[PDB]
């Protein structure tokens, strides 16, 4: 018995107080780089249960639930390679950045 | 100092909404299945810190923080092989499914 | 694309309510001991973006967000080698306790 049971579906709160980051918008981008400046984007790509994968646009959007969803359903987001990620908030409002979320 | 302190006790909480899946049901099954079809459950152990294994029966448990939980405490539980998973609500009401964890 | 977007940063909750362990305490020591006594506390460092390595006093804080901070930012904790965790909520009650985060 090696596989632990957790929960996969990554969740996005508040830097500062517990709450989900409702309606607020990540950023993915090159290591290293402010990814909200759309020259820094990469792409970004769902991952099917099919296993298959298809290429969607930026910023990604974070539900009431603090979970990724795209057309109402969570999903599960992939780069090719490391990427920088900021994290805003519905008004804007920075909640995270990590610049190079490989050496994290 | 390649060892990094983090929260290694899984959270279960709603898809919708920034809540626990207090009093919720967990469905370990074969990969691609039904796990709340008893012919696709697979065996769930509570892992020990003596390291000892106690097979333990399905569904498991969610409790109001949105943590497993068996006999009022909270257990790591693991599987011998990858598994669906299927995350239900107090209600009945399904949250969330995996169907290969280790895909995701 | 293998490298999955999610949140790196730990988040601290209760475990009968879900609540995040505001103002708590989190103390790393030698595996199978109880990491409160400091004859048992193993050194602990600040990761900086930078790479470099600050060692802290202990315990860790946890803030609002049940996120651990230090000088009142967000920061990553990494260890030599494996370790017990012991979290303590604001009024020194325990919270949870992981005696070998290697094998949990």
């Amino acid at each position: 018995a090696n596989v632990v049971v957790s929960n996969p579906r990554p969740i996005f709160t508040e830097s500062r107080s517990f709450k989900a980051v409702a309606n607020g918008k990540i950023y993915i981008g090159q290591i290293d780089t402010d990814p909200v400046n759309p020259a820094n984007q990469i792409p970004v790509y769902i991952e099917n249960e099919d296993g298959s994968h298809v290429q969607i646009t930026q910023p990604l959007i974070i539900n009431a639930a603090g979970k990724i969803v795209y057309n109402g359903q969570l999903v599960k987001i992939v780069t090719v390679q490391g990427h920088s990620m900021a994290i805003y908030d519905a008004n804007g409002s920075q909640v995270d950045y990590i610049a190079n979320v490989l050496k994290y």
